[PDB]
């Protein structure tokens, strides 16, 4: 028995607030957490405990330290067979990663509607409010690997997979409403353009070279959703406090055949937060799985992150009632012009229990719909429909891979394939053929209906010649950045000016920065002079003269397009650091952990050491890390109780923790002598916002500070940054 | 509704004899003929019967006759996901065939052990007399590709997977003693020369082509299989009616640690009988799959194969007690020394769901073997070792091949291995390493015992260099070629003549034949020279010089390594063709299948059409096929009743039916003016030995035939064959 | 050497008729016979004579014979790396078959047009009688696996790969001029339906059983080219002696956009030819290569099959 | 076998050797080199045995492991002298 006799190494099986305990697989952390779908993946879980260590045959081993050999230092003999079938599987355990979005995390939930849709689609999982429908959600990057850093500046994947009575309906979306092209037939260019360059694989998770740049020059149709991903929206705080969209315009098909335009909508119940720029690119160095990592330890306390699903709904006569085509993956639908309704509520309430079976193996595709929902002609949609089916016969091994669990449907399933590699299934069926007469036709065709039938296209009328030739409507490009950038915050601006100057400035060939400034001054010339500014380029006066996009049927602002523009905040299941002196004073703690718990926010303990302090009535205080192991970064906010001061008053660490937690806009609170850091960060004797301060902690300490925190940021500071040195 | 009213596209539920009932998969037609193994597997089976048609994502198809397309007249939609899945599907059906042996038929049985055998080995499932082993079963041929014919001339295979509550254990084996080589290097070389030719793809399922006898021609450890190749043993009626044979010696090591040395036997309930050469050859044109066919056949008519396995056992001092070594896999060991000892008796009583997730899928491998067994040193086994596990990563698509569900154990297994291509099994272990703290180091190691104890290989002594060099005790080509031939009977003999005669006439290069005939006269003069007189070669007077082989430990011959010296034919299970007319004397065939039920022999009645026909007492006789449909090939003996003889006296399928049967010394039984065809069959009217005739059907005319059908095929009548053109 | 003194162990590399010779690959028999696809994969093409036997990384090898042992008796040693290597590559010589159409015969070949089609196509491999086209052509059967017989009853594959210098143009036709099913969703039921029976998987390349005939009477489109089944047109006496149809209609497009309905059509020089049933089915039996061989031998004689 | 698809990885051009490699190996997926051998197998005659072995030698000659002894049990055991 190696364990330790205090049963330490095991986690408790309860919530618990993140570095309390050791995280586990879910299974084991929330026995008691159950749906549909995880009950189903019970007939392939594996236990352990109690167990004999056999060969995958059953054969129980006896020695599993050490090869067979001839003579305690002789050569190894080729009939170990046991060493060779250990050896096997481990030099064949990786399998491809995806083309795209190969960096992601996953949990299980599950989601319900509020009430039933029957009026506007047949789709069974939305007819009754009381249906539960199991769900598995994958967030990921879009251009690093699997082994990539999740704070880059990136597009954000979020994929459900919605395990209906009637059929697996994949939701396959981004963290923008818009896509960066207008055709599929381009994928592969675009994809190639902002990937690591073929020539030497650099730059990992990151658009910040040459190849992304010359493409967005040369196809101004990229330059919305690049606006997009160079605001903070490319650096979210978590998967918790993003927006979701699946970007196409779909249809709704109601039971008595009626089509509705929809566009589909995942609203954050955490509210929408993003880091800012040096805070996010030093964090995938300290900590290059943060959001990963963020992602289980909420599940495991119970932070269960929730997502209101929400439809655009636009009638079939309204199609062409906007300046933008509707079928323009590359234009918004302002929700000034058609609101998001609300649907229902996704929870996520469940870890998996290996990362591999589960996130990796799992396989998410947009046509995956039922009945109820059809596509349109969006030529992007389009040709992926093709591409999600064909990429998995090499990433997954062939044909069935709806036979890895997590990829099994929880309703029933029978047809007529056969066969394929890693077959499971086997089919009793004496035909795999149809018609047939010997199994009396079954499985049997279903006709279309309004609940439990058979799936049939909505039949759209279509009319024109084979051509491959782009839909004129499509041919406007800078009219929905400008709403965008005008929709933002002053502050919101001016991180989206430095994310292109810090971009283009790691483009090497000038020219190509040049015709980057170029086409921002098509969109907006306060926009594009303040990038040639900080690239030392000078606008002509012919780019000065160059008349602003039209508006968007009238709309000069939608404030949904910005991060902040309206409250949305929610500070249950963000962080603060408390830093630690070796006598704190434990009238300051006990007011600030009572403040945090009650809107559930979290602690950290941090100390030039582990192990443990003692506070001024003898409390024993256990430090959960260092000041370099875990930097401001990866909290929220930063509380500094009053005690022995001197401790930490000429520590480095402790010093520049503040001063990196005050350049990157985060609240501050200082207790008694603690407020002698005000000298640290320049901050003058009479205070200034952002900066709470008190002879203690008691009374409206707490309450500032929380305050400060349901508003993410302190951006009133970004002024006085550039004097700090960190 | 397709089906017919009548329900007539069912099998009945119940044993009947071939040709009675459609066959069906395993469970439906025999749904209570069970096993723990057959159980475990109904959590993969999947119905049919009252299921809707739906996508592997469980969405249900409404019309599964048409693509999606722009008008009915129009191209076909890429958005047409229900089409590409099902195409796709059936586009990536195929997996790879097995290097060798990729044409085999496999079912589902059971073992039982007479006796506990502990005091030799360890091995739990001989230590209990009523512990029931399920057991898979697979044969097949060697060379042909998965679609080639059952009844070449060819070596057969004959692998068991023991489902044992200690582990999987494949007992791996073929249906001769020896294999062709002595050293695994050797096997793609022997392989690459026996398949075919690597210019043109040519032939399938022959070794009488130029490249397999130049090989042997060189390689003289080839011989003695090489004689049983020629020998009607690579030419088995039935896979019921062969030997097996491990090949190997392995090692029984029991509960103190003494290692005994072992051969395995599987020797055949229904005794040993083979087809001769033309019928086979013919017969693999008129049913290529009739090995695959009459095994099902058997098994649904209740004929279970039954095999009992048996032990040659050698204590580890005689280990050098023989002229051959123990562990040169060329060289078998006699009956008449070391005598087979019964050990216990398999029943193979269920056929599988589906020929390709049960059979086509199943991985045998003899590496996996359990405590209680143990390797030698045999060079060929040493590196088959290597080479089961290696080839599945290829066939089966990745080292999780035993989560493919005919490949589980029934016994618990759990390692730390990991990931993987297809990985079904959900590990909720926090480790994935041992030693581990955080799981308590489960699964744990568990030490070797007397049962239900971890594998430890047998501590044999180990001296000498490391060398690519043969031992010069395996240096000896010829004397088992020789026991081989003299313990063979005349006509036997006769065979094996014409079976090298026939292989070596269609080899080009006529030098190869020419060292052919040489290593013949090492073996046996008499052999040698006839096979030269078939190929107009003259033996030289150097050659008639040669001194023949020694005896083997003093024996010159051993029945047991004929075919049918020692008689063992078994009735049960044999077929009868039974000729028609359009008025058949009804007391005739009444008594023919009164007699033949009362022992088990099946018939089937022939005519020239198909339908009925009436006999003289009105009675309606169904017709099973017509005379060219069904061949005298295909049947065991022939009858020919007695009515309007003249209906058929001048059909020349109806007389040839008698004489291709005749030609291939099967007995025929005529009735009453049926004796009128002994004119096409050139018996004279006092009749001869094997032609069974009399007034009428009646009295010991079914008993004579009877005992014509034990003894199998009629020897004496080869003089007469030579003259009858058939 | 182990060779014959005589030197009967080679092929003359020069036409000899079926049987006179050992058969023998095509650049040894006859290396003369060049075109610009042959001389093309020159490049991978490997020898043989007075090289040294090696591993895969070029390493010599002194015993081919035997695998590492401690002692000649011994255990197999896992350090023997040429072992390995043999045997690994041994373990993955095989390539999953062909859907359908596993069993098949091809060679080389060249074509030419016999005037200027530039009238009705641009293609340019029909624009100059004096272009030369190589080509590669796989002959085959349809139902049964890459080891099944050669003159088994069945629809045979007539697929053309035209390697012109405008791109790779494959004709992928059939010997008869219609196909079983007017829709490619149905290919997997009907395809299915002729294949053998997933219980048991019986029958090898033929379509004498239940299902097959079962999904004929109940889709009656099939009926045309089960007629042609039934025919002694599934049965041909050799490759050289059936027709070819690409079956479907397809378009020519000439330099001016103007579309032209076309059907492709392959005439046997040989003329049409079948065996009979009895005959065809006996030879599946006695040399269930034997379309294969044909093709192969007649070829070495020199006597080229030639398709219009 | 599975990172690079196959046992005919060496023909991936990065990894081929720049001496003569032949040998009697055959087929496998995205088999590159067209042999031309009438022999896929030795000992042969139909191509006088070519390619053929090569005994050990100062230069150019075949590999032969170096004959070390080898003496003791078949045993999963770690030698004490790394303990
Ligand atoms: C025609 C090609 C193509 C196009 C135009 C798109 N994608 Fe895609 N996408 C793929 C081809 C693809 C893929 C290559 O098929 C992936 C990679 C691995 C996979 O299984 O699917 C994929 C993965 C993938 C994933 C990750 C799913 C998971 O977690 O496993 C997400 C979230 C998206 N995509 C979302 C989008 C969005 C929102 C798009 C624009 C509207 C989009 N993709 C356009
Ligand atoms: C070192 C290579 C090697 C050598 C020397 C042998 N085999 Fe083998 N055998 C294989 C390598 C192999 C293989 C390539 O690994 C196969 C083909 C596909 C597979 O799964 O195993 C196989 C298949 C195979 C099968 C078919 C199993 C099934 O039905 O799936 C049988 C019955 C045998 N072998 C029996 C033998 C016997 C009785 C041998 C001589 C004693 C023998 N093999 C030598
Ligand atoms: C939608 C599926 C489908 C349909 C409707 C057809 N085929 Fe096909 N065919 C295939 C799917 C396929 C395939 C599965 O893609 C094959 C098997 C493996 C391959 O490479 O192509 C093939 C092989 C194949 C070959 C073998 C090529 C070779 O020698 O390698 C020929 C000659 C044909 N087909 C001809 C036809 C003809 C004349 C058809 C009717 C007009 C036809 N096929 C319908």
């Amino acid at each position: 028995s190696l364990a330790p006799e205090d049963g330490s190494h095991r986690p408790a099986a309860e919530p618990t607030p993140p570095g309390a305990q050791p995280t586990a697989p879910g299974s084991l952390k929330a026995p008691d957490t159950r749906n549909e779908k995880l009950n189903s993946l019970e007939d392939v879980r594996k236990g352990s405990e109690n167990y004999a260590l056999t060969t995958n045959q059953g054969v129980r081993i006896a020695d599993d330290q050490n090869s067979l050999r001839a003579g305690n230092r002789g050569p190894t003999l080729l009939e170990d067979f046991i060493l060779r079938e250990k050896i096997t599987h481990f030099d064949h355990e990786r399998i491809p990663e995806r083309i795209v979005h190969a960096r992601g995390s996953a949990a299980h939930g599950y989601f319900q509607p509020y009430k039933s849709l029957s009026d506007i689609t047949k789709a069974d999982f939305l007819s009754d409010p009381n249906k539960i429908t199991p769900v598995f959600v994958r967030f990921s990057t879009v251009q690093g690997g699997a082994g990539s850093a999740d704070t880059v500046r990136d597009i954000r994947g979020f994929a459900t997979k919605f395990y209906t009575e009637e059929g697996i309906f994949d939701l396959v979306g981004n963290n923008t409403p818009i896509f960066f092209i207008q055709d599929a037939h381009k994928f592969p260019d675009f994809v190639h353009a902002v990937k690591p360059e073929p020539h030497w694989a650099i730059p990992q998770g990151q658009s910040a070279h040459d190849t992304f740049w010359d493409y967005v020059s040369l196809q101004p149709e990229t330059l919305h959703n690049v606006m997009w991903a160079m605001s903070d929206r490319g650096i979210p705080r978590s998967y918790r406090t993003m927006e979701g969209f699946g970007i196409h315009t779909f249809r709704l098909i109601n039971a008595e055949g009626k089509a509705t335009f929809v566009r589909f909508h995942w609203k954050p119940l955490a509210g929408k937060a993003s880091l800012v720029w040096d805070e996010a690119q030093k964090l995938t160095g300290r900590d290059p799985d943060f959001h990963r990592r963020e992602l289980w330890e909420a599940i495991e306390a119970g932070d269960f992150p929730e997502y209101e699903l929400g439809f655009q709904l636009i009638p079939e006569e309204d199609e062409f009632k906007f300046d933008f085509d509707l079928l323009d993956p590359t234009k918004l639908i302002p929700e000034e012009l058609v609101p998001v309704q609300r649907v229902g509520k996704m929870v996520l309430n469940r870890n998996p229990d290996n990362f591999f079976a589960e996130n990796e193996q799992a396989a998410f595709h947009p046509g995956h719909i039922v009945p109820g929902l059809d596509f349109t002609n969006d030529p992007l949609l389009q040709g992926r429909l093709f591409s999600y089916t064909d990429t998995q016969i090499s990433r997954l091994g062939g044909p069935n891979f709806h036979e890895i669990p997590i990829n099994r449907p929880t309703c029933p399933y029978h047809n007529f394939q056969r066969d394929g590699m890693h077959r499971m299934g086997i089919d009793t069926n004496p035909a795999n053929y149809e018609p047939n007469s010997i199994n009396d036709n079954w499985p049997r065709e279903t006709p279309p209906g309004p609940k439990r039938g058979g799936f049939e296209s909505y039949q759209e009328r279509v009319e024109g010649n084979k051509v491959r030739e782009r839909s004129p409507s499509f041919g406007e490009y800078y009219s929905h950045p400008r709403l965008f950038w005008l929709s933002q915050t002053p502050f919101e601006q001016r991180h989206i000016v430095d994310g292109f100057s810090f971009e283009l400035s790691k483009v090497v060939r000038p020219y190509i920065r040049e015709r980057v400034v170029d086409q921002l001054a098509h969109i907006d010339l306060t926009l594009a002079q303040a990038v040639a500014k900080n690239l030392g380029i000078e606008l002509t006066d012919d780019q000065l003269n160059i008349t602003p996009p039209p508006d968007v049927n009238g709309l000069k602002k939608d404030p949904s397009l910005s991060l902040y523009a309206i409250p949305d905040g929610d500070v249950k299941g963000r962080v603060v650091a408390i830093l630690l002196n070796d006598e704190v004073r434990s009238a300051d703690l006990l007011a600030i952990l009572k403040a945090l718990k009650a809107k559930g926010v979290h602690a950290k303990l941090l100390y030039s050491r582990m192990g443990e302090v003692t506070a001024d009535d003898g409390t024993v205080l256990p430090i959960a890390a260092t000041f370099a192991g875990a930097p401001s970064l990866t909290v929220d906010a930063v509380i500094v109780p009053c005690g022995n001061i001197a401790d930490i008053a000429d520590n480095g660490d402790a010093n520049y923790y503040l001063m990196e937690a005050y350049k990157h806009l985060k609240p501050i609170a200082l207790a008694g002598d603690a407020r002698k850091f005000k000298a640290t960060i320049k901050i003058a004797d009479q205070g200034e916002e952002g900066i709470v301060e008190a002879d203690s902690a008691d009374g409206s300490f707490m309450d500032e500070l929380l305050t400060l925190m349901a508003a993410h940021r302190v951006w009133s500071r970004i002024p006085k940054i550039d004097k700090i040195p960190a």
